[PDB]
């Protein structure tokens, strides 16, 4: 499922990712925009190191999710990654949930490094009503 922006906007915020670990729900939405469009049956392998990134959040099969494939790989989350590509996204938001809660928090992505640290994320939760 592609979600609307302001559409997924409300649903983060009903499922209490408002300043989780510190995190505005700005943050969120810029990360998951960024990481997959707000596509949640989004999937990319990594060839270089054979893990693969699942969902909205892209959440890595080498320490969150289980797909079995992946080399030396723990399952953080205790999911099948197969959770991670549902269109109804609380699964995906508590392994989410799970990630920040290591010291890097939302570091842990580099692409919310490269394109939300730092600048004006205001712009993915305005009018949304959140």
């Amino acid at each position: 499922k592609v979600f609307e922006r302001c559409e997924l906007a409300r649903t983060l915020k009903r499922l209490g990712m408002d300043g989780y670990r510190g995190i505005s729900l700005a943050n969120w939405m810029c990360l998951a925009k960024w990481e997959s469009g707000y596509n949640t049956r989004a999937t990319n392998y990594n060839a270089g190191d054979r893990s693969t990134d699942y969902g909205a959040f892209q959440i890595n099969s080498r320490y969150w999710c289980n797909d079995g494939k992946t080399p030396g790989a723990v399952n953080a989350c205790h999911l099948s990654c197969s959770a991670l590509l549902q269109d109804n996204i609380a699964d995906a938001v508590a392994c989410a949930k799970r990630v920040v809660r290591d010291p890097q928090g939302i570091r842990a992505w580099v692409a919310w490094r490269n394109r939300c640290q730092n600048r004006d994320v205001r712009q993915y939760v305005q009018g949304c009503g959140v």
